[PDB]
């Protein structure tokens, strides 16, 4: 019955917690290769945000309970679509000196078929960036 | 305009995972590229690999239970407690008053079967 009825309901990612070696080498790098924001929140937290979602940043050793069974750096593999072109953005990651593992390439999307590209992040994260 | 489309989690089993957010959170249960399967709760999914089993480009550490998330939902807070309550999952914590990307929210944490953390929340 309450399964039923949650099978119905659109949910959202919020955001999600990633826990990295350095704080101050990922913010450094989402802001300049994927233009995030860098926020402060609870005076000592520190956040990435992008649209109406955000990454909470955790620092390996300094980590903020609770937290996930198993916080392991360069465990993500996660997809953000952005309206920018992928041309575009293989020129910026190409300008930038950021190596693309992969793409463009067609994958699937929640939506739909999307194009990809793929690369990663200071701990390995491998961020796929794609459009619809 | 960016926005998340998914999130690949590995899992100790796929059965195990898709039975519990299919009952928990009402997820939709979906099959892709004839045998990959997917978890679908709104504009965004889940991809599932089972331990070993995704091939390259991965995660550097694909890990099940490293996983820590928030989704909201517009289901009323104390309709989930009741739902959780009657699925027998524990609720570790909640309802609590946390910062969500938009502003403050509502939550509850629990574990899933590979002991991720969600938070499931209100605007």
């Amino acid at each position: 019955e309450n399964l039923y009825f949650q099978s119905m309901l659109i949910r959202r990612l919020d955001h999600i917690v990633m826990t990295v070696k350095s704080i101050k080498d990922t913010t450094m790098f989402y802001s300049k290769i994927l233009g995030m924001e860098v926020m402060t929140f609870k005076e000592d937290r520190k956040a990435l945000c992008f649209g109406d979602q955000k990454f909470n940043l955790h620092e390996v050793g300094k980590e903020f309970e609770p937290k996930a069974a198993h916080p392991v750096p360069g465990s993500l593999d996660i997809c953000l679509i952005t309206e920018v072109p992928l041309e575009e953005m293989i020129q910026h990651l190409k300008a930038c000196d950021v190596p693309i593992e992969e793409g463009p390439v067609p994958r699937t999307g929640a939506k739909g078929p999307i194009m990809s590209i793929y690369f990663r992040d200071p701990d390995r994260n491998l961020i796929e960036v794609s459009n619809y």
